[PDB]
């Protein structure tokens, strides 16, 4: 229905707020843009399926989210891949970790002050019937 289709377009407008408020945050711009290949040849060997805010933002646009649970995902395997990747004791693993932790938790509070827990469960009954 149009209705629906209303409900869809808010998540997006929801969810593009939420990722350039983390996107601008200076503790996070390692993990604005993909891993460049040239600098770190043994990245895409180690991780799987890398994630970055600026493919998150050229997801929503896509329309490959239909629930918030849906993106949070994404935020866990931004969040997931930094600490299998730089798993180590010094300082600058130490450091990439603390703000990935930080990146997670950071979504999650907006999200619990932010979204209407009414508002989640219609798009996720919308996309159960589809
Ligand atoms: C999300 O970002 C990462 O996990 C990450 C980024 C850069 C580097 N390494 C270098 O810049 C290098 F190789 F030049 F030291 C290691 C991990």
């Amino acid at each position: 229905s149009m209705q629906e289709e209303d409900t869809f377009r808010e998540l997006r407008i929801f969810l593009r707020n939420v990722t350039h408020r983390l996107a601008i945050d200076k503790r996070f711009r390692v993990f604005t843009k993909p891993v460049d290949p040239d600098e770190v040849p043994d990245y895409r060997t180690v991780i799987k399926e890398p994630m970055d805010l600026s493919s998150v933002i050229s997801k929503i646009d896509l329309h490959k989210y239909l629930t918030v649970k849906d993106y949070l995902r994404d935020i866990d395997l931004i969040c997931s891949n930094a600490l299998e990747y730089n798993p180590d004791r010094d300082p600058g693993d130490r450091l990439i970790r603390h703000r990935a932790c930080a990146l997670r938790d950071t979504a999650y509070a907006i999200i619990k002050e932010e979204l209407d827990e009414d508002f989640e469960q219609l798009c996720e009954e919308i996309q159960e019937s589809r």
